[PDB]
């Protein structure tokens, strides 16, 4: 994991749906995986302590460790949820607080998705936890993470491990990149207001009689770059301005549009290493269906998933894996 | 038309691929339409004069007039071409210059992809016209036009019909938008060198140690709106930067990922008529097997024509229809 | 008041000097004026407290109310400090926490100036004031502000009314503009580490080669506006790359052209009113010598009062009065 | 050389005002020069014709080479000029162009001011002569320069020494830097006309009011590096937007104002040879008064030159050397 956009939507159709693009450096093994009722999921992966799940959910993830590990996903009663890096500024503790337990960052959203209803569910849960510095998601150190969650009534969060504790941000915008902290961007958000979809007026200097070259002058301003601050302020703005979904499919049509703003190419990032950092899929989710809809760098076809489709007291991880080609229709030979 | 930007590139295994978007208000009747040898395509739209084409082509386009415009398109000797909105520059003529005839700027794609190889080919082909203020009943008069070619051997040029007269580029950097006219942008990307891949390098002011929030600082000062001088400076950029590709399907995809820079969501920007300007499809062709590829806004699954794969010979128009349905694959029930 | 910029700086001299502009839409009665030893700066206008002040300062500001209220200065001892605006962020109490006095926000700098000596006196006097929703009758209302201060160590702090109570930035980078708050502005660096004075490097587009129109081209990507937060990128980044000044006079020389990229001219920003807000004037003053340096929206020729020429138990105001004329040098007849 | 930006005003007081910044690496010998009349100017420095000027003039130029080379000035009928760099576009002959005279570049501005009234004087002026590519002693080598003119009416002209001849440009308006050509910096105004004093209005995202930090939100997507396309933007936006000057001395101010958001600290540019680049002086001069102003990078207080107050009919070149000296004015010791 390496930088991601995500926001949530509501539709005229009363549904919110949630989406995200993931970025990385090379392609690992994830699928999409559905986690039944009462699996187990462990807190720490160095303790052989499990929490039965109450709940069932579907999303992208991980089976390379002992517990799935989710990146985002929907459970069976609406609650939709991703992890997104937050490099330099997540904070986690060595030891618990007195009352809590500890639980690695990495599986934050598996333990919420499976046990959770409400944004406010979360917030209580998080209080009976303190996230710790364990060491070796065998991927190393505890990844520097923050969450944000939404339910079915398309309220938002964002939960933030701070040098000075967890920060609960409520009712928020329902869009979240990468560091700074929430509300720094929220705030960097004022910065911008300038930015409109509508063509500024024509003017004259002397003589000279000035237009724009062409539309979407009215965007100036906007950086394009692929800085966290950047496809923040690109998603949150084109969340304001896209037109409202009008149901479902049109939701994840919409969604895909705006963070096709921020998705990125492989090659045009590098890390202070001289790795290609790019956007691996993205996928989206809707909090009334429970289904899971995903896309990939080498495939522009999506995918779905649906959660309430398959036996949710199953005792087995269901799990679908990427299809890496593209899905290209041919109309004749 | 209204805005659009394209580019091409080339593969590893020696292809040439070209890629546009189209952006508009309405979304109106078009589809892919291949044009078989010897349909005879009009050089005006009010007069009966008949060019026949030698070659065949496919690609985006109307049929609601005399003969198919072609939006963009490859033929089947490999030249690829796009006519793209250049609106406060494009200048035409009332009547032809000695020894040429008129020609319709719709038409202009058409006529040049029906009977033209190289790019040396087009530029000859043209001093034998002259673009004239004609006008057609779809959208209710001439619209300012520039246009791009790129043949099978990669080479591009950009041909702009200026207030001075017709102004050629030749071998450019193979990627084009709307105004203005292609000498300014190439001179704009100037500017633009400092854009990279990189991370610049931490820094401290007094006691503090600055550092990125994440990755991508390497690309401050690359704007982000949808005006054509910034879509040609993302275009072109990530076109440096982004990878080579393999093969062709490799190459589709790269020029799909890169135009997505660029793709204009609903809403995102409206005109002064207070109308909705947005990327109705996206197309790829390839010089080498002449496949012609799309998306559209409302479906993201691409589809694909092969223009060798029909009678060339064909008394007909051939046609293939959008398909404006999100096109999702359910692994299960759903 | 309605904006303004502001920075320190340390010479080789072992000498602190910090400078201000002040941005305003419309310039009220302000001089240059010496307070004297135990003069008096009441705290409140509503109430009739007059503290006793220990030091003598000089700096720029109004007699129009009760005590004499300065926008910033120096006092004898080396302690140097402004109010600057803070719109939206700061946040007053109707009436004092328990023990504390009510203090309004525009006497804060007055009272500093008289009785501290360095950053932490600065501190913990605040600590016995809570700052008041009172109105003052040159402005109407409790103007929203945000403070700094910088002691003759060359320390700087940052004192911002927040929603939450005062909040204190120690040993801070030494710049302050506007809104929003400072860690917010301390973060939004991190964004800009990119821009420095060196050249990118030259990059090929395939055939083309790319270098720069000229020279400047490291800082692609620095704002070029006027609202709060371009100004701090603009005064921190050019305060990192501009020669350290090797003496006093330097030092004036050196603060003025950084604040140079963001002198704003009449007409160039429109508040929601359409009044003009502009540079009025812009100071400098240095800790070790207690000099007090200003020149003018209408007069670049800079001006300086000593504080220590003068009588500091003189029983009235000394005052400067504004030249308001371009102070030409003839150099023969004109 | 290496930058200035330029522009001229107009007062409602009727009179004309040019000015421009100069930037380079370390001040040469420079002062402020007043040719008078018949003092005659060479064409080129490897041969000795010399032109004799009609008109007396006033500019800030060098003595070093054998007929003083003004970088700009103002002449005894209001002509105003100044001569900016041109890097990578200036294209000069080996050879004059069939009858024409030879001139070498560093003496444009100085055989124009010398000889010429209008915009019109100047256009016929020069395409009497070809710019030669021969090389000077105070730089060591040929300079690429174009040149800009004003005349006593207002009227400015930009002439650029293009790969394709000599590019003339009448009517505009009135601002310049260094490259690239004037039509790219014309047509590059287009694409920022939104950048204005006026705030944009509030808006909202969901529940959330947003409103700008404090003023000048108007100027969103100006640019602030010191770039000449940059420095294009900022003098021409700032030109037309700061309030028109009521008279001469206004209309100085003013222009020092404008010229402030393009004044370059040292140390903020540094060239490839890691040699600083900083503005060195600022100038002014007014068509009707023939008054000559400037302020040094060492020195904001302003002076000035009467051109009148002397003898136009001298001997000897008159000058007056620059005071590197912050002239503070003591308000008490």
């Amino acid at each position: 994991m390496l930088g991601s956009s995500s926001l949530s939507i509501r539709t005229t159709d009363d549904k919110s749906l949630f989406a995200r693009t993931m970025d990385f450096t090379m392609e690992p093994d994830s699928k999409v995986i559905i986690v039944p009722r009462n699996y187990g999921i462990r807190l720490l992966e160095k303790e052989n302590v499990v929490i039965n799940n109450s709940y069932a959910f579907v999303g992208m993830g991980s089976t390379d460790i002992t517990s799935p590990v989710l990146y985002d996903g929907v459970n069976e009663k609406g609650l939709m949820g991703a992890m997104l890096y937050y490099a330099t500024f997540a904070t986690y503790a060595d030891e618990p607080k007195k009352g809590t337990r500890g639980i690695n960052p990495v599986y934050v959203i598996s333990q919420v998705l499976g046990n959770c209803v409400t944004v406010d569910d979360v917030i209580e849960k998080l209080t009976s936890y303190t996230l710790l510095n364990e060491a070796n998601i065998i991927l190393g150190f505890a990844p520097p993470l923050h969450y944000t969650f939404t339910d079915a009534s398309g309220e938002s969060i964002v939960i933030e491990p701070d040098k000075t504790g967890i920060t609960i941000h409520r009712k928020t915008i329902g869009v979240m990149t990468n560091s700074p902290g929430y509300e720094w961007h929220q705030t960097n958000l004022r910065a911008y207001i300038g930015v409109t979809p509508n063509p500024p007026q024509d003017i004259m200097m002397g003589d000279l009689d000035l237009t724009p070259f062409g539309q979407g002058a009215g965007g100036l301003g906007l950086p394009g770059d692929f800085t966290p601050s950047a496809r923040f302020l690109r998603v949150a703005y084109w969340k304001k301005y896209t037109e409202k979904a009008k149901n479902e499919t049109e939701g994840v049509t919409n969604l895909f549009h705006i963070l096709s703003s921020v998705n990125i190419p492989k090659g045009v990032v590098l890390t202070n290493e001289g790795k290609t950092d790019y956007t691996i899929y993205t996928s989206a989710m809707c909090a009334q269906s429970k289904n899971y809809y995903f896309k990939l760098y080498d495939n522009s076809r999506i995918s779905a998933v649906s959660l309430m489709a398959e036996n949710l007291n199953s005792q087995d991880l269901i799990t679908f894996e990427w299809d890496r080609k593209q899905d290209i229709k041919q109309l004749n030979q």
